[PDB]
């Protein structure tokens, strides 16, 4: 298991523009296109991202390119972030993947905001962090996914994914 395989399970793969869990236009492997209510606006962002007239449809290869870019960006975002970087550096490889996952899903800012959990992560208080993370909109909206991520932090293993 690795971050790519982990996120592909969590996000799935869609080749046609679709609406995410929040109602936003997305495509491929969790690639958010836009928060705006317009499909056209979505189609424009998509063509701009792909570099061609897609007509709201991409290929597998293209979906994977988006995904590579997004993972890379999440990692880079963590490392450039004052609050995130140190947490990240303090963690083992499996737990780093869980943090990347969260960043990928809710962006650097959102995560950077879980002050208390960040402190617990750093202090390696596994069980308390798991409790704390569940008290969130995030857990309430996408519970199965959150549970997988939480177990990952709690145990430091890939069990929830195997
Ligand atoms: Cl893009
Ligand atoms: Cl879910």
């Amino acid at each position: 298991m690795n971050i790519f395989e982990m996120l592909r399970i969590d996000e799935g793969l869609r080749l046609k523009i679709y609406k995410d869990t929040e109602g936003y236009y997305t495509i491929g492997i969790g690639h958010l296109l836009t928060k705006s209510p317009s499909l056209n606006a979505a189609k424009s962002e998509l063509d701009k991202a792909i570099g061609r007239n897609t007509n709201g449809v991409i290929t597998k290869d293209e979906a994977e390119k988006l995904f590579n870019q997004d993972v890379d960006a999440a990692v880079r975002g963590i490392l450039r972030n004052a609050k995130l970087k140190p947490v990240y550096d303090s963690l083992d490889a499996v737990r780093r993947a869980a943090l990347i996952n969260m960043v990928f899903q809710m962006g650097e800012t959102g995560v950077a905001g879980f002050t208390n959990s960040l402190r617990m992560l750093q202090q390696k208080r596994w069980d308390e962090l798991a409790v704390n993370l569940a008290k969130s909109r995030w857990y309430n909206q996408t519970p199965n996914r959150a549970k997988r991520v939480i177990t990952t932090f709690r145990t430091g293993t890939w069990d929830a994914y195997k």
